[PDB]
């Protein structure tokens, strides 16, 4: 997260650290025993993070999972980043807390100009490199479809929204990516791609969650 502040310990209960030896990308717990991430954080050897704050520091409310599965969306085109969604489920289902929550799936998709929280380990520098160790938050805005088309022409599919500033200054960034979008306490997006970040014009691009909750439902009631 660039331009961004620390959120607090455990002030985001539903977000996820998928671990590989190393943090590598965000998701969200949406119930005891699954996580939404992105499709592009797909790898083997998955360890679901949930409770934490300080990546590096075990602090007394974490629950390490390894997943047991990994779905990512059937029609998922690394290419365009169309269906940018994928499904983990964790081993044991994890145990819910005030610090340990699931995040509600969108019933409709959120509105144009809702002010969202996107969180995340990823880096906050929009020249050069720094990654944080403690969770770090971003209240952005949904953008027109309009104004998304026009930053990327050609680019952007129905599943995909933009978020945050065209002025620049303010986005996700790498190592955020799989992490969530909540606007108006529902998981809207998951952190997909942009142009660097932070960069003017260039705002971040999220996909569209309100429209994999049918896919969403029909998995994890077959899993
Ligand atoms: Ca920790």
């Amino acid at each position: 997260i660039v331009g961004g502040y620390t959120c607090g310990a455990n002030t985001v209960p539903y977000q996820v650290s998928l671990n590989s030896g190393y943090h590598f990308c965000g998701g969200s717990l949406i119930n005891s025993q699954w996580v939404v991430s992105a499709a592009h954080c797909y790898k083997s050897g998955i360890q679901v993070r949930l409770g934490e704050d300080n990546i590096n520091v075990v602090e007394g409310n974490e629950q390490f999972i390894s997943a047991s599965k990994s779905i990512v969306h059937p029609s998922y085109n690394s290419n365009t980043l169309n269906n940018d969604i994928m499904l983990i489920k964790l081993k044991s289902a994890a145990s819910l807390n005030s610090r340990v929550a699931s995040i509600s799936l969108p019933t409709s998709c959120a509105s144009a100009g809702t002010q969202c929280l996107i969180s995340g380990w990823g880096n906050t520098k929009s020249s050069g490199t720094s990654y944080p160790d403690v969770l770090k938050c971003l209240k952005a805005p949904i953008l027109s479809d309009s104004s998304c088309k026009s930053a990327y022409p050609g680019q952007i599919t129905s599943n995909m929204f933009c978020a945050g500033y065209l002025e620049g200054g303010k986005d996700s960034c790498q190592g955020d990516s799989g992490g969530p979008v909540v606007c108006s306490g529902k998981l809207q997006g998951i952190v997909s791609w942009g142009s660097g970040c932070a960069q003017k014009n260039k705002p971040g691009v999220y996909t569209k969650v309100c429209n994999y909750v049918s896919w969403i439902k029909q998995t994890i009631a077959s899993n």
